[PDB]
């Protein structure tokens, strides 16, 4: 293993955070595996179609899925009739990264802080559009958490990913969005959108002028977006061991550490790299979003 090109399926549109992470790590992975890795962007069913098709793929290790806090976590609690169990229909391979989520808005969004932001959504809640990438998305899970904390229910506008959703925010076609920091950073650095808060305990040094949800009065708004590599259930443990080690050696490449960390994402630490660390994150994420619904 491998005997041919490995397919790594991404549930979201090219250019977005999940795609950006997967392309960066999987290219370096080819050096350990001895075969090239093909990225397939497979859209549909609010980010869950990819995971559904890979739940049903041959468990030979040649067909893998990138999952995250949405597709393999919050989706259980938030997605009616989810077609898979993220714990039991997948063999976890590797944690790829973890990063905070940011509340972004269009440049000219009139609220200047989270105080004003709550009042203005509470007041215009008909005419407002919140962007997400479907009920299996981080963007959706994060905006549902924020909107329930602030007791507002504006219209959601579904996108094929936060890549397209971000461009919609840049053109002011939508009002706000909760997004993964790796997607948000380049737009912020060009001044094309603004962040109100980071859904984290601590400020992120790549966006140090953005206040935590805690310091801006909403400590319940904490979303640590993990991204993971999974295989179909029953993928042999040796094939899983070799893929996992390929991720580990990829994460050690200078090119990968500096690209991940420059965009505000963490490099999984050595003690975070076992397949079970990711299985434990799936279990905790599933329960966390069951609590949010309750």
């Amino acid at each position: 293993f491998p005997v041919r090109t490995v397919t790594v399926v991404v549930p979201f549109a090219k250019g977005g955070p999940t795609d950006t992470v997967a392309r960066l790590i999987t290219a370096e992975m080819a050096k350990t595996l001895g075969q090239p890795i093909e990225i397939e962007n497979m859209l549909g069913a609010g980010g869950t179609l990819a995971a559904t098709r890979v739940a049903h793929a041959a468990p030979d290790g040649h067909t893998l899925i990138v999952g995250h806090l949405g597709t393999h976590g919050a989706a259980v609690a938030l997605f009616p009739k989810l077609a898979y169990r993220p714990d039991k229909d997948f063999t976890p391979v590797a944690l790829l990264t973890e990063m905070p989520v940011l509340l972004l808005a269009r440049k000219q969004f009139p609220p200047k802080d989270l105080s004003e932001f709550a009042s203005y959504v509470e007041s215009h809640t008909d005419n407002l559009n919140v962007a997400h990438a479907g009920f299996g998305s981080v963007s959706y899970a994060s905006c549902l958490l924020l909107n329930r904390l602030l007791k507002v229910d504006p219209t959601g506008v579904p996108f094929s990913g936060t890549g397209p959703a971000l461009q919609a925010l840049v053109e002011g076609q939508v009002d706000y969005m909760c997004d993964q920091i790796v997607n948000a950073v380049p737009a912020l650095r060009e001044g094309k959108v603004k962040a109100y808060v980071i859904a984290a305990s601590e400020r992120d040094p790549v966006v140090p002028d953005v206040p935590t949800a805690r310091e801006a009065g909403l400590p319940g708004f904490q979303v640590g977006a993990w991204t993971g590599l999974f295989a179909p259930r029953g993928t042999p443990e040796p094939i899983v061991a070799k893929l996992n080690a390929a991720v580990s050696r990829a994460l050690d490449q200078s090119d990968v550490r500096t690209r991940l960390t420059d965009l505000g994402a963490l490099v999984p630490r050595p003690e975070q790299r076992a397949p079970v660390v990711l299985a434990q994150l799936v279990q905790e994420e599933i329960s966390r979003w069951e609590d949010v619904v309750e």
